[PDB]
């Protein structure tokens, strides 16, 4: 039976993966044969970074990369989806149903959840301050320490309003749009809005100008013999650094003083680009060197022959500052377009990355609300809700249909189950108080962790985006799909 | 149980670690494969250096540093209170209490834990002598030998006020700013203020002027063919020769007579620095060269061609004194900055890392002692104290979390088990001892393991600053939570 | 038990060496894999050249290194200590004590045994002949052969009082002063005042003058191709001619008529030296280049170029005599400095080796006898003194602590236990001969194997200086602390 064993696969990553579902998700940790190890709970870098021979296993990576890119969050609500719709699907077989049947009840359930979805959503407007902060609370929630959930939030919110740049309605709140620098310890209060993409990296001579108002900024990535008669050498040198001389004097003529260079140097270089008084930085990647381009207006000129005074960008202010141990030259003054990098402080390397994660997601959630302007309720409520409306269109429905139609209101039901546990109360006494509480006809009740009880959540400020609950389920739905439809394994001949 | 699997691990090392805590930590012996060997009980060196292949141990290496960092004292406090954690936290996860609930409650003790720690400190003028010694030899206490506490410690206070450095309050009383010399055999008698940084290196040569008053210093960093005819090797070393005689002569036109290169030498160049009476040291590591740069006040220079009289520093006087064995260049009258290096006499070599390390750690002591202001009754005082308060808390409290924060009591209180059972008291003895006499309302009364006894910590002075406790505290419940976090071990994806 | 381990590895150590301690000092040898073998009693050899894969051992390396630093005598009586030293602290953590109460006590017990020793030892003069004499015969004892002992004691008397450098009473008499030569066979008669340092090399040339009165003596060190036309090499040759004429021509200017060279020769380089008459000795090592230089007078000139007749030395002879097989010049009449090397005729290589040890012990241990001015009776009279008087102070202090000042004593009476073995006597009666003549007032009463009784040492002519004794108990109980220290072995991080 390969299609046992490869639900059993999707199984175990799902019962791997169940266990970060939720603000206390109990965290994972990834060790490889190098020995190093980081200590993650959202689960894109779980499915991301993991061991995976088994191929239909692998195509989970392609489920969670498909999600990650459309919604940006919800990766392990659509692996545990998945891995509950796949435990009905198989004791649906073990019954006798064929599997195409099973497919075909799933895409009609899923049609009628996603319609479902959207008929209980609330809808939200971009004014109403405590709904933002009650999205980015719940996204931003299972990976910050409990202390600085407030801080972070009321920054999230701040930075989306400051650099709201409104392109038509849809504000262009990009990932790589708002000012942080990664450094160990400290706090998580220099997530600040520094008008400028500020380097890692100290100055390469201590005379270099440190503070340089107004600065003529440009933007470069090219990196900075045979002997007869006993001077031939000296010659040699003599015209490179003619030339040099003659390069940086038609640089100088366009004015540049702050440079930011693709590929290394040399000491000689450095010095005597000291001797003039420029910066330079040294080992800037790819990305972020098109981001500093794009932030200081400085396009990048690979041949550096056709400079001139047009192409120099220019800078409010360039300062090195000694903040915390690390030495970094603090630019801030690009005018141009809001443009930065994801690198965030904490205390130790592993919040450090902790933290870096989870303000990606929180922008990432406020983003989708405000471009969607449709929110539903958190903490299993949605799913419950679902799933109630599921076994309503049940009783609507008759035939073999029905009974796949029931396996997937209960494997969306299995999401609250988890939720619960990982919070420690028990999952099936919470769960009957969940469908006892829908019933009655609210739909805002469910689970919240930080309590550790059930209470409604649109006054606990546990409210997630729409979308990212519609997406988590079509991907879950795919998933569980094509793994179903693999019937056995077979060697492919390799591409020569 | 992967849980069980990681807790295991961390408490071997607790542990391991456990045996060092105190005056009377039994040392620990480092082998590696090349087979050197060296002695310490400082528990940094034994997180340091120690092989760990699993994971979860290798997060405590982390948790050591981020302490070492803040601190600098506090470690192997901070991992016998991670082990005392997570074994009561281990017993309540065996009677059936869930992980989060686990954490839950030490965070809410741990809260509390640092605020009964701030209430119970006692405070300390920056003037009354005595508290500061106290304090320097509670620090200095478990590495330094028996006999020479008094003098190490009278040394240290007489450094921290001689170069006091009133920075609007805050002393920069850095590691690398008090003068000492390593050596072996003599003594500690030779932690003197030596106004300049001593390289421990030989004239290149005899006639080199070993006195040299108001010397001009100088620091540099640069390292110090085709023949056709009878005489083109011949013209070719003329040529050579010629440029090093024009280099060295403006040179001399700025007038520099010492100095201290980062690279090798040859003997022709020795000779001919020599020649007009010029110091050459060799091999000066990166560190130790900008050291020597920021005490003689000459600036580093790559490009030499540059140099001019008023880059060049000057230094009260230069001598060669044959202390002990080893011949060094005893450098004395750098006036700029107070700047040294971490080298320490002693006897062996065991010795002599073991009172670098011992003088390290009385240096941060009564740093952390001057910055803060405030010091907390040592020998377990402390933590039976903050235990009883946290008693006293669970009773007030209840639920469920009552039980975690009367777990983290206990493991609060398995400080001063530890600390009675190598001083070779019966720890349950002593243990009831020391919490009926915080019953009786003083809160002064420990542990002395010198003299082997109970009794009031302020009259024996052992006292250590309070932050060291607080960070302890904190450390130690970061790395049970965050070991508590984890689930299971999965192989991760090394990075291509 | 890897104390149990450390501790079995130190006996293991301590045994090892305990046969090798005294007159009849059962000698010990030194196979390798390359096959070489050296006979060694003295303790110093047997613990540098000897394989320790273990650590605790390894420390050992470190103890015996540091005795033969300040004291250079008693190496074997330190190890000797230390393993019954450790043998008692064995039984007593067998019998429950704690082993910081072991520490603690043996702290004390050597505190007091050094006072003892003190008190105990005897005053000396450096006038009164016969009792130097009796200390150089003492120390010197272990390893020559019985019928010389009377000959090199006088002939080490002879060179003390004679080369008696009057440096403000502290006479220094260093080990590379006196001269002597080594040579295979003749006898030990020719360790012989001769007035400048000897090398056992050959002359360079025949017809070199090997007589030379007032001769001015040199230091060197510096070690004395393109073809186009057929005349070409031919003109290098000439001029390669030219310059080792002009450099020999400023030499001979000078005056340089004798010479001693660091590096090697050539055969025109050598026929054109002993063309004018000058004497060339090559691969001379860096010390005894460096003892040639001070003895001399001629400073060693790396530039040769800028030798003048100032830098020049005078030696009154030098002469080539074939004493003995080997044909080396006897160089003598250096009048600037006793300078030296240690090197001694014998019969075989065993037995040069032998003495050359002996009489460096000789000359340490005469020069310990002027410098600190008391000795102290030696053959464990010392040792039973010491102890009795530690059983008294047992006797006065109460708890726990009087067993391990009852260990120490024992561990120091096992000294003289070791000396009878060796001897052939039974040790058990000639240590209760001891006790009970030491509890008669007595302080004298010894053991001495030469005639293989118990007698008075101080007729006896059996007498070693205190500070010897003094630094063998003091580096005793920090070998036996330091190893009871441990608890553990680890696997340490090696350094990259
Ligand atoms: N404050 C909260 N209390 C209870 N449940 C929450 C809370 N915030 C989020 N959740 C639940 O966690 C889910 C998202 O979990 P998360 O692990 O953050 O997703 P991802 O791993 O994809 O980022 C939501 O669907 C919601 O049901
Ligand atoms: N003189 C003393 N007597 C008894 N206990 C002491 C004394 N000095 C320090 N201590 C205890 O040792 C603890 C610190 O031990 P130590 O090993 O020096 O820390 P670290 O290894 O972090 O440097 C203190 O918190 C205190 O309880
Ligand atoms: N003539 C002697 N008769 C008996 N015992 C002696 C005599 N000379 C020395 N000893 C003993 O030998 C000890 C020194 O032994 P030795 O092997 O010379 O030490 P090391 O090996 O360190 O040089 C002394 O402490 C003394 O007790
Ligand atoms: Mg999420
Ligand atoms: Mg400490
Ligand atoms: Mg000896």
């Amino acid at each position: 039976d390969a299609r046992k064993n490869n639900i059993a696969a999707a199984r175990a990553i799902a019962d791997m993966v169940k266990t970060t579902l939720g603000p206390r998700g109990m965290n994972k940790m990834l060790v490889n044969s190098l020995g190093d190890v980081t200590i993650t709970n959202d689960g894109a870098t779980i499915l991301e970074e993991m061991d995976i021979e088994h191929p239909a296993a692998k195509m989970l990576k392609e489920v969670a990369k498909a999600q990650e890119e459309e919604a940006g969050d919800g990766t392990t609500t659509a692996v545990v989806l998945a891995g509950a719709l796949l435990e009905e699907a198989e004791k649906l077989i073990e019954q006798g149903i064929h599997p195409t049947t099973i497919i075909k009840g799933y895409r009609k359930a899923v049609d009628k959840a996603l319609e479902v979805l959207e008929e209980v959503a609330i809808p939200v407007d971009p004014d109403d301050e405590e709904t933002l902060k009650a999205v980015a609370r719940t996204a931003m929630t299972g990976k910050a320490s409990e202390e600085n959930r407030e801080e972070i939030a009321d920054l999230v919110v701040e930075a989306v309003l400051s650099l709201a740049e409104d392109g038509g309605g849809k504000y262009r709140v990009d990932l790589d749009n708002i000012k942080i620098e990664k450094q160990t310890g400290g706090g998580a209060s220099d997530t600040e809005l520094i008008e400028g993409v500020v380097l890692d990296k100290e100055p390469v001579h201590e005379d270099m100008p440190k503070k340089l108002e107004n600065a003529k900024v440009a933007v470069l990535d090219a990196p900075i013999i045979s002997i007869s008669s006993p001077e031939q050498f000296q010659a040699f040198l003599d015209q490179e650094e003619k030339q040099l001389r003659e390069m940086v004097d038609k640089i100088v003529d366009t004015g540049a003083n702050v440079v930011f260079c693709e590929k290394g140097i040399d000491d000689q270089v450095e010095h005597m680009l000291a001797k003039k008084g420029i910066l330079a930085v040294r080992r800037v990647k790819k990305d972020d060197l098109e981001k500093i381009a794009k932030a200081t207006g400085a396009r990048v000129v690979s041949n550096i022959d056709e400079l001139t005074p047009e192409d120099l960008g220019h800078a409010g202010l360039v300062e090195q500052r000694k903040k915390g141990e690390d030495r970094m030259v603090f630019v801030s003054g690009c005018k141009n377009e809001p443009v930065a990098t994801i690198l965030i402080r904490a205390a130790t390397e592993h919040v450090v990355e902790e933290l870096e994660r989870a303000i990606d997601d929180a922008l990432n959630a406020v983003k989708a609300a405000i471009k969607d302007g449709k929110v539903v309720p958190g903490g299993g409520a949605a799913e419950v809700a679902v799933a109630r409306k599921l076994r309503e269109y049940a009783k609507s429905l008759s035939g073999k249909e029905q009974l796949a139609i029931e396996a997937f209101a209960d494997a969306l039901e299995e999401i609250p189950r988890t939720l619960a546990e990982n919070a420690g109360l028990d999952p099936i006494d919470t769960l009957v108080q969940l469908r006892a509480a829908h019933e009655e006809g609210d739909k805002n009740i469910g689970i919240d962790c930080l309590t550790g009880e059930v209470a409604d959540m649109l006054e606990a400020g546990v409210i997630d985006p729409a979308a990212v609950k519609k997406q988590a389920i079509k991907s879950a739905t795919e998933a569980a799909t094509m793994i179903l439809r693999i019937d056995d394994i077979i060697p492919a001949k390799a591409p020569t």
